[PDB]
């Protein structure tokens, strides 16, 4: 009778419970997009998680899309992240870094030399993007040349190598929420006519090449992949999500990965006649560890573990406000209410000052 509090063997790591801290952008990086002591305190406070997945962290300068997110491309960033991994390990926790490239979801003001964001296809996102000077309209990204795809893969490989030097326990490839890899996956954002567009094997190719490069740096059971099959975030939608995401789930088996992590869009059920990609479909086609996420509670997490629908359950919002979420869920304590006004940017307030039980 396994439940959220059951231990789990994730490759060589023994997780003390099945509760994962989802990756959460908090936009509190210092100069040079470098993590600092306050970020180490924040993650250390949450080290009772079975596994922490750190916030999305750009693998290269062009992969930044929002002010003050941390990177994993410079020696100063590695040193700052080692403060974080040192603290988490001292607290007896485990932490993976989520490796990011935002693709088109950026602005020239955040790019080297004020250049265009890059993407599979030159299709502007709708609406506005935050810059240092304030909100501005998006521009149209540059479509990468076929010859530049190896450079993207190499940027991910280097980000993964830097994460290894920073003392992480593993890495998660951010292939969700409409960022660069997801832009290639989904046909709403990828109109390419080379071997990276069109057929599903072509749209999946960037993710698979990135995965192969990263599993050349890390043992493969320390590499996870995140997908979000039915999100509409960032204007990124696929026309045949069951076929697309079911193909990816099966295609990842041969890499012997740490896990596949699914963020189940919060409106998946109401935004269709029903969910067009039940997670069961992905559970059936990926044979490894499955993390599920999106609106989970103690009740719902225990149910999915008991029914064998998932192995691990990641919590986002609740881990912002409850540093000791595992203990609170275990003893059925009150939960602190998250304050969205301090999710992104700032200092201690709404970051390290949510109380323990
Ligand atoms: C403030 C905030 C920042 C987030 N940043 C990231 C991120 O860096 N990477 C990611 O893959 N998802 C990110 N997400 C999505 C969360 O990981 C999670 O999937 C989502 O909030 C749903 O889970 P929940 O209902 O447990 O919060 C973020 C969500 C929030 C609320």
């Amino acid at each position: 009778n396994i439940n959220l509090f059951s231990s789990y063997q994730l490759g060589e790591l023994e997780l003390p419970n099945r509760i994962v801290m989802a990756p959460l952008t908090r936009s509190r990086a210092g100069e040079g997009n470098v993590p600092h002591q306050l970020n180490a305190i924040y993650y250390g406070q949450r080290a009772s998680a079975g596994l922490i997945i750190a916030e999305a962290t750009q693998v290269t300068p062009q992969g930044q899309g929002y002010p003050h997110t941390p990177g994993i491309h410079s020696p100063e960033q590695v040193a700052g992240w080692k403060l974080v991994t040192d603290t988490v390990h001292q607290q007896g926790g485990r932490i993976f870094l989520q490796l990011w490239h935002v693709g088109r979801i950026s602005h020239p003001d955040l790019q080297p030399d004020g250049g265009l964001p890059v993407a599979p296809s030159a299709i502007a996102p709708k609406g506005e993007v935050l810059t240092y000077e304030g909100k501005k309209p998006y521009v149209t990204p540059r479509a990468l040349d076929t010859s530049e795809i190896p450079a993207i893969v190499e940027q991910y490989r280097q980000g993964a190598a830097n994460a290894l030097a920073a003392g992480f326990d593993g890495v998660e490839i951010h292939a969700a929420n409409g960022y660069l890899i997801d832009q290639f996956l989904r046909d709403g954002t990828n109109q390419r006519t080379d071997e990276y567009g069109g057929a599903i094997e072509n749209r999946a190719r960037l993710l698979l090449e990135v995965t192969e490069a990263i599993t050349s740096v890390w043992d493969s059971q320390r590499v996870g992949v995140r997908l979000s099959p039915l999100t509409t975030l960032n204007g990124c939608v696929d026309s045949h999500p069951l076929e697309t995401f079911g193909y990816v789930a099966q295609a990842l088996n041969r890499f012997n990965l740490s896990y596949l992590h699914i963020f189940e869009a919060i409106d998946a059920d109401i935004r269709h006649g029903g969910t067009v990609v039940p997670t069961s479909h992905l559970r059936d086609r990926f044979t490894g560890t499955l993390i599920v996420n999106g609106g989970y509670t103690r009740e719902k997490g225990d149910t999915v573990i008991a029914n064998k629908a998932a192995d691990l359950v990641a919590f986002g919002t609740l881990f912002i406000s409850n540093p000791d979420l595992p203990e609170r869920l275990e003893v059925n304590a009150p939960l602190n209410q998250a304050d969205p006004t301090t999710f992104y940017g700032g200092g201690e307030k709404g970051y390290t000052d949510y109380p323990f039980l």
